């Protein structure tokens, strides 16, 4: 990827095979959950749009999620087109024209034209816009891959609240919201779907109570 | 992550892969004990904060850890917002004021001001700071982890006294006292919750006894 | 580890993860024996004390022999301070007073102190005293594990002399003593504790000989 | 004791009746608590090494602490030769040198010798040191008369909270413990030790508040 | 304590033994009446804090009272600090630093130092506060020490009017509250928990009555 030299300037470099087999056998391996979303991040950082889709391609099945992928970003780009008006006119070499919907995808544009963009004044964030329209198609096959709701789960009759409020979390993570409605459900359906006693200890707390004194006072 | 060049200035540097790898797979694997806390150390050293919340957050399972270290992060950004006031006016030419409650976290600041922060005269060691919020987040989840406190343990007569001195020291270090108080516990209790036998014996030996001499006191 | 640059100066650097996984992988599954003793020699060289403790308190399990060498540790700086003229006053620009029991420990002397001493003029072996006070430890540690004695060990009925000779020197290794006891008590019983029949053929070619000789005529 | 006079001069005052018929009638009801380490020193405040060793003989009765402390001031005197350099032969005029063990004991030093060490410039506190090693003895010696430890104090059912706590607080008096470990034992063993209706109390209350919180709530 | 003395600034002397005996008797004798609150004040006129400090650690029993009343005097020194402005830096003659949590209790701080206070310009009533904290101290203990409430006491069919309200008026010398409340408690209940007749006798008298007129109406 774009690696800084040596108490130097930026250069262009390749992706090295130990970081794509570790990703593409990672994401292959146990399941598409939300965790792949940060370590995409740490493996993805100051890369151009063509390496993202090499690191994309060598994906083994879920073909349908690319498609969803794939679909996801044609939208996006139209809509960028179609938000932000053409710059027709002469260019000026070195400072290359404003990227199109296939520019920004980069199956159209080549390695010297991104080098060109990515060292650009001012800043062209192409490669960050296209890994934010990433971001949200692995969003969406989060949410395709969401085992259930969270307006299911309810704590077992012995079950021990520790696994109850764990994989509460862990389906919460997965969730698209917003943060207020996220707050108001951590907030209710915590307290709302607890085994009697726990329930009791919550309303013997009373609210404004974080969940360390809950778990530290349920406890037992 | 940060190191600085040999025969150069510091530069910004990408995450290895294997580092990740290896973080989680060890988080995840064995247990939430306190040996983990000075591997973390071992595995920040130098790294922005962006970077020690990509590493806390690739971790798979165990999320209500995360939730409590997040809201004693929050916590903690308040506490440093109000023991230093939010300087208002005009930003020195060159020296960006220093971090907030949310630019220590990362959640609000770019990746260029902390690289800016890190190298900029003098320097601000907000990492470090973050890093600390962290090691005390960890001390208060491997507290809640431990099932069992030091002052129930009891050993059994049918067991030697090997794995009841190690269980012991297990839960000695997994509680965070003054030192003092841990030389006071590692005294008495040592030889007033033993066995029989061997509390008489060690009695005879009289106090101010070494460990290895207890252990090969009554050995069998 | 603090490396030396080729004809430059001495920078310090963090430990590679490689030797902090390999060190607590070959603890966990090797547990303490001989031959662990010199694998740490070979793991050390160049190591600030702080790099030596984080190392050391890293492992898991086995708490006890950590005490006890923590204790020895603390007793070692005792001896260390009480003998070693501890001077105080004026410090002369540009140098600093030799390092105390606290800061040969690493508990109370920051990194930047250990870095000094080891560039100052002369250098301060504070680290390799350190790691002869941990190889002290860890031999009265592998004596504390012996299995058993020395002079208890025989040969079975249907037990080849092989596995019985390397057995009893397995043994006789994690004995701490003079070299000549050692040659003398392998010279005598290493025979006595054997099966008759090879036992009389090795007295019917003399007391004593090279020890090719007496495996040669014992196999079979 | 010497007691200063209101525009006057210092004079030494005899030992009155009165203070003698008070020690020895306090030593005679109880003999045995923490409240002779005040009394005592309100007793003998500023005086001659003398008085002190005249109201340690008058008192009678428990023979073996008063020759377990006579031994002890013995050690004391030893050391004290033995840290400071024994001065011998002649003194430099205008100059007197420090009292040795012996000397401070009141076996081997006269009344006016004391008034001189006294009225010195610096003066020569003796009979504050005496006065320090009676302390100690005192303190040993009740450590010695304890009758019971503070792990085992254990409350009945029907055992009302407040005799509990009072005779709890005296063990803690009575221990000679560091002040942060009787910090420590103060926050944990008061529950840690209590009936199960005020420990339930007290876990609704919330562990950290002061101990009348706990007592108001604990009553019925 | 601190004694008058002519043409020269006064001297501290210590507490006298018949004084403290008095004082630990009419301690042992009640220990909660409101009466020991200006028999106190009598025996500590203008008495040094470590008079105070003495007489404090020499009553027997009830180590509960000692504790609360040494955390008062702990958060009233905080509070004493926080509020009044803490000197720093350079203290020059005439004046000095505020004293301290101990510094105002007198375990850090030399007699010397607290005779200077009191004949300070300005004086310094560090013993006046500590009297004043440990006087809001003893207050809470007898309220703690009072086991029954003002709203219960109830004059009986067979008890005289005379006992009643004796000790109706004794209970509320020791209670604490509004003078206001007090008044209209004194007017309400003196007639609302009599015997029926002069019950009757106060309703047609009106309310204003004195307690001879009460007393002789009650008669019979
Ligand atoms: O990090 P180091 O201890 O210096 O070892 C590195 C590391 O290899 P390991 O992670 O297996 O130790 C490199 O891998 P990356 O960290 O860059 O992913 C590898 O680079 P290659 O993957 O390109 O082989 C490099 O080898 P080289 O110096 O030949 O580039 C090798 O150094 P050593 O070969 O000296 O152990």
């Amino acid at each position: 990827p774009i690696v800084q030299n040596l108490q130097g300037q930026m250069v262009h470099q390749a992706i090295s095979p130990r970081t794509l087999n570790a990703w593409v056998k990672v994401v292959e391996e146990k399941a598409f959950s939300p965790e792949v979303i940060p370590m995409f991040s740490a493996l993805s950082e100051g890369a151009t749009p063509q390496d993202l889709n090499t690191m994309l391609n060598t994906v083994g099945g879920h073909q349908a999620a690319m498609q969803m992928l794939k679909e996801t970003i044609n939208e996006e780009a139209a809509e960028w087109d179609r938000l932000h008006p053409v710059h027709a006119g002469p260019i000026a070499p070195g400072q290359m024209r404003e990227p199109r919907g296939s520019d920004i995808a980069g199956t159209t544009s080549t390695l010297q034209e991104q080098i060109g963009w990515m060292t650009h004044n001012p800043p062209i964030p192409v490669g960050e816009i296209y890994k934010r329209w990433i971001i949200l198609g692995l969003n969406k096959i989060v949410r395709m891959y969401s085992p259930t709701s969270i307006l299911d789960i309810r704590q077992g009759p012995k079950e021990p609240f520790r696994d109850y409020v764990d994989r509460f979390y862990k389906t919460l993570r997965a969730e698209q919201a917003s943060q207020e409605v996220k707050n108001w459900m951590t907030e209710t359906l915590l307290v709302q779907n607890a085994n009697p006693d726990c329930k009791t200890i919550l309303k013997a707390l009373g609210p404004g109570a974080t969940l360390e004194e809950m778990m530290t006072a349920c406890q037992g």
